[PDB]
């Protein structure tokens, strides 16, 4: 009874509580072949990929993680550099966690705080994966150096979300209910929440409903105004780029930013919100598989 | 029975609540003098002017208001482009409001939100002031223009208390005395509410405690996005400057000074403008009054 009983998403595919130094990531597994892993990001959890991740297992061995202290992932203790939450921790936590399902090398594909875990772990260990995507990102450098009117209007939940503790958290508590749902649709199409699943928004409702899990985003977003833009800025300062094959999709409602990052990169726009594997499944799935086939 | 227990922070003033064609506005008045106007900013009310009214009111009648929408004044209904809560229009309001008491002509010092609604005051209807002075604020153009990520994380609530109704309201329901505490501390040189009096935090506390009031404030602010700033635009582009003589001030340790080095942006849009940096964070009248209030007699008096 330690856990919620709720909907599988997922038919056909297992469950595993993989360990690690930072603690337990929680993982649906399915399909077969060479390993695909899935990063979620935020307010989401792993089961945003339930729409795609079936297409995928026909080919792959996909593997649907909830990020470090998402979800039902355990929430590893942070410190005031915000260490666990930086991408960077994250990144080094799930190599772990892949180590231990058999897969020293994997194919990786993330979205929103997922595809910032995903460029960084190819940015600093490009040997562990065959092949990127990332889902309607660019890098978190590139947002704060773009940072104007414009932007801070736009992505107000990246000043909001880092400022100090517990001024987030207080915020937040006084209907965690509404704040996860605004969130999704204002970056939706549509602008509802039409494009989603009504059981993966309980999902996501029930995680956003936990004191501990709200602390954890904050933590996220702290990451990434401080040490995860701190990170990038030494890779720009450098001129690093990523040599991973790589895939940048982006959703109509990128690869020239993109180009100046990573060596070797392709990318599509799709017609979409943000949340791309829930509001356009289809064309999502069919760019992931032809892109993570040719390997 | 409805009215909070509330201490009256100005000994002697009259209290008025005074008729507009967009609502009432509220305000102490004292003291002997050609008129002074002091307004307050976010997230306070008329009373933080307690430690400095006094003083002033010795050579001025002084008249503490209440922004529309703020503290005792009506709330006017708003619109799609958050009309009534933009500075052009609180400033139309507020001149009907001296109007009123019989002041065609008057001086003018405003804190942060009443700055703004000052200066824009001073751009519309320079022939209305004798006299104006801003209190840690530089233009909103200013602040946006300078949005970069430091002063996105300084001054988050810029674009926080802008998001769409009702997020930000929802969110500051969640424990609005925490929030209106710690944005007061914050935005001091101390970093805690010791340079309040804790008569004056209730009265802020009380005002901030009703949803109304927090959604006017949201208002303030998503004018200050959008309308507000785009009022400025126009004035920079076309190279429109405040004639009225003026004065800034501004927290040595305040919220201006992050942005840039606050009199040489004055004097992009003001022609005869003097200021200085008082020991202090945002909250110049309250961390700082005898500094505050010997700075505007000076400037205000023509007595030496
Ligand atoms: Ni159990
Ligand atoms: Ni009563």
């Amino acid at each position: 009874g330690h856990m919620p009983d709720l909907a599988d998403l997922f038919p056909g595919f297992g469950s595993e509580w993989i360990n690690t130094s930072s603690g337990r990531i929680f993982a649906r597994v399915g399909g077969d072949g060479p390993p695909l892993l899935l990063l979620h990001g935020f307010p989401q959890t792993h089961v945003m990929w339930h729409r795609v991740a079936p297409k995928l297992a026909e080919r792959f061995k996909v593997i649907v993680a909830d990020l470090p202290g998402y979800g039902w992932s355990d929430m590893p203790e942070s410190d005031e550099q915000h260490t666990p939450y930086t991408k960077r921790a994250m990144a080094k936590q799930l190599i772990e966690a892949m180590e231990q399902l058999g897969h020293v090398h994997f194919a990786l594909a993330g979205h929103d705080r997922g595809a910032r875990v995903s460029y960084r772990l190819a940015l600093d260990s490009p040997g562990r994966l065959s092949k990127l995507a990332v889902l309607d990102i660019l890098p978190t450098y590139e947002y704060w150096q773009r940072m104007n009117r414009a932007y801070a209007l736009k992505i107000y939940h990246w000043s909001f979300l880092a400022q100090p503790a517990p001024l987030p958290e207080n915020l937040l508590g006084g209907d965690p209910d509404f704040y996860v749902k605004a969130k999704l649709a204002s970056w939706t199409r549509a602008g509802d929440l039409s494009a989603f699943d009504p059981r993966a928004v309980e999902h996501y409702r029930i995680a956003f409903a936990d004191p501990m899990r709200r602390h954890v985003m904050c933590e996220d977003y702290r990451a990434g105004a401080y040490a995860d833009f701190e990170h990038d800025k030494i890779d720009v300062e450098a001129g690093n780029k990523i040599p991973v094959p790589m895939l940048a999709l982006w959703g109509a409602s990128p690869l020239d930013v993109w180009r100046k990052w990573a060596s070797d990169v392709q990318g599509a726009p799709i017609e979409s919100g943000h949340f791309l594997p829930e509001e356009a499944p289809d064309q999502t799935a069919e760019a992931l598989v032809r892109f993570f086939s040719a390997a």
